[PDB]
DNA sequence: CGGCA
DNA sequence: CAGTGC
DNA sequence: GCCG
DNA sequence: GCACTG
């Protein structure tokens, strides 16, 4: 069990004993990152949450290799790292790195897309607006780039679910709304509001999106839309972009899943996070011959059985784990 | 060797 | 499908 | 990158 | 691990 971030509390990393080594290796995973070698990079993201959560300052190669997440070649680092204070390949990165980071931090633009970017020449934003060929989405990243990279206050992402929550119980007033994600973890600043709705008769839940989006376009809520899928009445998501009324107020990402009570607490452990938590959970799922989704806890296929979990405590409690409340899987 | 949700 | 983001 |  | 686009 120590091997499995899910089972530990996240609050571990707050006492980093290894500040000096997790920041130079944060730098060359995101390198990795940005360049599309996404296995490295989370090789690199598991290794960076191993020692941030260490009990004590690493000091030798033998005591790194111990490490659950740590192998030979991180451990050269880090012993490279400690006698030196640096660790030399930092400065032998591709020169493609900033611009490839510049541009995927287009909403809609992934790694694929920057690197073609980059290979055709462009190196700075003018050079997208001007000469790139977008698509809807990254028009819309590109429009809202900076307010995107922001963090709003907590505060005001209780304001942006209270006005979601508003318009759902308005025509039914039993739908329950819930922030989850950063928000529901207890973080101080949240980068978009993510916003579950269902409702516990099992049924209403039902076609909601197209009355609940209707109204929120009404009040002018709503400014633009990344990705809903509006024709066929099957929706589960909408990921969007809002802004609330008055003077001083920035776009905010507003993400919002509708989901049967069946599959509440499931979606509740989902959208709750973090990222890092869940694919431990899922991972740990496949090793017991089970598979986790938002949608159901469920035994490997032959067609699997869905295990009852009508609590997030039944999940951990069917995978072994000991029950850590939405603060605690900050992974 | 191959998954890594 | 490949690419993308939750 | 690391793991079984 | 899933739901989206085009
Ligand atoms: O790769 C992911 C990303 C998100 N998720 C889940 C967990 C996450 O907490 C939730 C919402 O995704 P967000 O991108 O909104 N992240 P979060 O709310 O944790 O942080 P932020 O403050 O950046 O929005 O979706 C995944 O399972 N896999
Ligand atoms: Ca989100
Ligand atoms: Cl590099
Ligand atoms: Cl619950
Ligand atoms: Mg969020
Ligand atoms: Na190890
Ligand atoms: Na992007
Ligand atoms: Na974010």
């Amino acid at each position: 069990l120590d091997k499995w971030v899910c089972a530990q509390p996240s609050s571990q990393k707050a006492t980093n004993h290894n500040l000096h080594i997790t920041e130079k290796l944060e730098v060359l995973a995101k390198a990795y990152s940005v360049q599309g070698d996404k296995w490295r990079a989370l090789g690199y993201a598991k290794a960076i949450n191993a020692l941030k959560s260490f009990h004590k300052p690493v000091t030798s190669y033998q005591e790194a290799c111990s490490i659950p997440g740590i192998g030979k070649r991180m451990a050269e680092k880090i012993i490279e790292i400690l006698e030196s204070g640096h660790l030399r390949k930092l400065d032998h990165i591709s020169e493609s790195v900033p611009v490839l980071e510049l541009f995927s931090n287009i909403w809609g633009a992934g790694t694929k897309t920057a690197q073609m970017w980059y290979q055709q020449g462009f190196r700075s934003l003018e050079d997208i607006r001007s000469q790139a060929s977008l698509t809807t989405q990254q028009a819309i990243g590109l429009k809202h780039y900076s307010d995107f990279l922001e963090r709003m206050p907590r505060e005001e992402a209780t304001e942006i679910e209270q006005t979601v929550q508003k318009a759902a119980q308005a025509f039914n007033s039993g739908l329950l709304c819930v922030a989850c994600g950063s928000y529901r973890r207890g973080k101080a600043t949240c980068g978009d509001v993510d916003v579950l709705i269902t409702h516990p008769d099992g049924r209403s839940h039902r076609g909601i999106f197209s009355r609940l989006l209707d109204s929120l376009r009404q009040e002018g809520f709503l400014t633009d839309d990344l990705v809903s899928q509006e024709e066929n009445g099957q929706q589960q998501k909408y990921l969007g972009v809002c802004r609330l009324p008055g003077p001083g107020r920035r776009h905010r990402r507003l993400d919002i899943i509708v989901v049967p009570y069946s599959e509440f607490a499931c979606a509740l452990l989902y959208f709750t996070g973090s990222a890092h938590f869940n694919r431990s959970m899922r991972a740990l799922a496949k090793t017991k011959g089970m598979s986790l989704s938002e949608h159901a806890l469920s035994t490997a296929v032959v067609p699997g059985r869905v295990l009852p979990t009508p609590t997030e405590k039944d999940v951990f409690r069917l995978l072994g784990l000991p029950y850590r409340e939405p603060a605690e899987r900050d992974w």
